[PDB]
């Protein structure tokens, strides 16, 4: 027992569907490092992520695949932090030494540059205008501690160098993973779908037509796990769409490959930094810049640091940063969220409201239009409807911002035959739109927080259901006790499904055993047949009594 | 310590009257509905501080003309000509008054900005005085309706397939009044209490080797005697119990 004991991190087991009808347990070795890196809690944020999303997407049909890419996306990550853990050559380590601290307290440079910005506007909040010099007005610091505008001066530079430090770790941490998986989709697509092999891809494709810059470019494998997808494309597709054409569209040279497949050569590489920038790739970093500018956290940056250049300007600016809280605390970004999941309803609520208030204005502008005169002195007559653009202006402006409609500011009727006209026109002004709008702007705020909040329920219920890889009912588990517990802990764990990919990619082809040999290769095929779905070794040695 | 303080001047005796809040038990269970969202309300709130403090901003260098409140022409009074006093005066009426600032403000007419303002004016009611309290409205709402929901779930799980066992009630159902009486009698909670009791009552020379067993492998905090998701009608269905 004793060895057990020590050995039980590092001993991993999984269920295969297996050659035969029977469910079959292989055990593996767990590398310790991998579930230390797997168990460190930015991992953790993107799988609860991750699960939130395909829960709420159902994605029945191709959860199995959802939980490979994300797998495929995370080993990605592993290599990632394992980069990122801790004259010429002189500068380029140093350089590489910073780009490496910025990945690694990207997070701290937010919060520095949102204590910053919060100072920066304490600071302005002591500004004092005078007409007169401290003959137009004077903007200036009314204070009496000493130095407050050098302090200002050295807060607005420090803070615009925090945010060209957020700019470049930004750049450094988060590109990688979107070129990836970029790499990832595009390389499936022209390998099993074709959108350029017999087939174009569509015109509302943006990023779909942007792709097409790294199809004959010889950076394309680059940042990507395959680098022969192209040679897998020729092979299936050169005898039908034509080798010229394939070999032209996807830039390889038969005579180069076949050469090199005979036997290949080791030039020496001239360390030249001109000819390094002539080896730099034009096309493929005009096809990074295109899909790095599409991203919304990297134009949110760049916005930032064009507003603290703003602010270094015009002090005023600097007001703008505050709105960085939004993002930077979640409860504000949940809120904004519930806030913004009815977009499209509110927009065309208030242009119902401008519709509506504009049928008013055309049936007041023919009728009650004496009653709009708002000049108390007599000599002075003020018309406010004599046309309609004022006259809507009017209503617009006023009737909508005041308590009760517009009638109080409409002259009183009485002892006019227009008497009950208008009243019935204020009635109806005052029911129809401060009411019943504005209670439709309630209601699709309200009906936001709940569903966000179903949504949330229904996603603990779901992952808490029924178990993930099969799907059963819990019932059958729960008969023996903590059952359904230790079917989904052991029997079917996501991060052992994970571990034991990693174990096949990590071992060498010659030291595979049959079945890992065959659940290794029939992965390389995407198939996820080995998914034991709705079955586990309970079910299938009842008889035998497992 | 109120008491005393109310023993030395009589007008501190008022606070007492708020132990009502906890003597009444509805009382304390609207105070829970409104106090189960207040992390939400007081960031709600600085979103409020923050967005006024914005449309100062926004205020102190355009439309700053707009803001004299004095009617003799003789004694002018600005109301913004820095931005504290006008932060101040903005967040003490423009919030209390309905319908905004721009009321408060000068009308803009015969002037460029006319519909600067307006458009100012507009923001900041529709932005100011309805999205937030609808926040506010919205949160209480759905923590009494949250507080609801939780009673009727524990309810309907209270009544829902028994206790020890956790099994569908239907099972029992087919016998008349199976459910009740497997609840009832098989493995009620009264009964399991009185029987550790009793166990603990009686001397250890008088326990026989069922008890015995019970007794010990309970002191061992082990659990495994309680008969999940069994019971004798399912042991012996085929001796007919
Ligand atoms: N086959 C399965 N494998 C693993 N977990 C499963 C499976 N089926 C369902 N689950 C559910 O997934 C949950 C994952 O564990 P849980 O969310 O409680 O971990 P955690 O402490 O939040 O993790 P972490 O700190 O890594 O984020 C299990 O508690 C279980 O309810
Ligand atoms: N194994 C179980 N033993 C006892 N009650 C169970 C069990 N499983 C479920 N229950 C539920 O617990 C309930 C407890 O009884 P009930 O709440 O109706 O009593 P009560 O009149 O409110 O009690 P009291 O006056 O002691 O508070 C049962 O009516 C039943 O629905
Ligand atoms: C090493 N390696 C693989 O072996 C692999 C993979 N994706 C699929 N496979 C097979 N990735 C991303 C990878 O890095
Ligand atoms: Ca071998
Ligand atoms: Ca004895
Ligand atoms: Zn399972
Ligand atoms: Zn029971």
């Amino acid at each position: 027992e004793s060895i057990l004991e020590y050995f039980r991190p590092y001993l991993g087991r999984i269920e295969i569907m297996g050659a035969s009808r029977r469910i079959e347990r292989i055990y593996f070795e767990i590398s310790e490092t991998n579930r230390a890196q797997w168990e460190m809690p930015q991992v953790k944020e993107s799988k609860r992520q991750f699960i939130f999303d395909v829960v709420n997407e159902g994605g029945e049909a191709e959860k199995m695949e959802l939980f490979v890419s994300f797998c495929e996306d995370t080993i990605f990550e592993m290599q990632i932090a394992a980069q990122i853990s801790e004259f010429w050559g002189e500068l380029e380590v140093q350089r590489v030494k910073f780009l490496n601290y910025l990945s690694r307290n990207f997070y701290t440079l937010r919060f520095l540059a949102l204590f910053l910005a919060f100072a920066i506007n304490f600071i302005l909040l002591f500004y004092k205008v005078s007409d007169s010099p401290p003959n137009m007005v004077y903007y200036f610091l009314e204070e009496s501690t000493g130095y407050m505008e050098p302090a200002l001066w050295c807060l607005s530079l420090l803070h615009t160098l925090v945010a060209f430090l957020c700019i470049i770790g930004y750049n450094c941490l988060k590109v990688p993973l979107v070129i990836f998986k970029r790499e990832k989709e595009l390389a499936r697509k022209l390998e099993f779908d074709g959108l350029y092999i017999t087939e174009q891809p569509g015109d509302d494709d943006v990023k779909g037509q942007w792709d097409r810059l790294v199809l004959n470019t010889p950076s394309f494998p680059s940042n990507y796990w395959d680098k022969f997808v192209k040679r897998k494309v020729l092979d299936k597709h050169g005898d039908i769409f034509g080798r010229e054409r394939i070999a032209e569209l996807l830039g390889m040279d038969l005579a180069s490959l076949e050469i090199t497949a005979h036997n290949e050569r080791k030039p020496d590489p001239p360390p030249g930094l001109l000819t390094w920038l002539m080896s730099i790739d034009v096309k493929y970093q005009i096809w990074k810049f295109g899909v790095i500018f599409t991203d919304n956290s990297f134009l949110y940056l760049g916005w930032y640091m064009v507003m603290s250049l703003l602010g270094h300007y015009n002090n005023f600016f600097f007001a703008a940063h505050l709105l960085d809280i939004a993002m930077g605390v979640k409860t504000l970004r949940t809120i904004l969220s519930s806030v913004t999941h009815n977009g499209k309803q509110l927009v065309m609520t208030v242009g119902l409201l401008a519709v509506v208030v504009y049928l008013y204005t055309v049936v007041a502008f023919n009728f009650f239009r004496k009653f709009y005169n708002k000049s108390e002195d007599e000599d002075e007559p003020d018309m406010k409807c004599d046309d309609m653009m004022t006259c809507y202006l009017f209503h617009m402006y006023v009737g909508v911002r005041a308590g009760g409609g517009i009638g109080d500011e409409i002259e009183d009727p009485a002892g006019d035959e227009y008497e009950l006209y208008r009243v019935v026109f204020d009635i109806t002004f005052f029911f129809f739109v401060i009411v019943i709008l504005l209670a439709i702007i309630q209601g699709l705020i309200i009906d936001a927080f709940g569903e966000l909040r179903d949504q949330q329920e229904q996603v603990k219920e779901d992952m808490e259901t029924k178990c993930f890889i099969c799907g059963i009912g819990s019932d059958y588990f729960d008969t023996t006790p903590h059952g359904f517990e230790t079917h989904t802990l052991e029997e079917h764990n996501l991060a052992n499904y994970m571990f034991f990919l990693m174990y096949l990619i990590n071992k060498d082809e010659t030291e595979h055993t049959g079945q890992e040999s065959y659940v290794w290769k029939m992965y390389q095929e995407r198939c996820w047949d080995f998914f034991p779905a709705g079955d586990c070794f309970r079910k299938q040695y009842e008889d035998q009594l497992s």
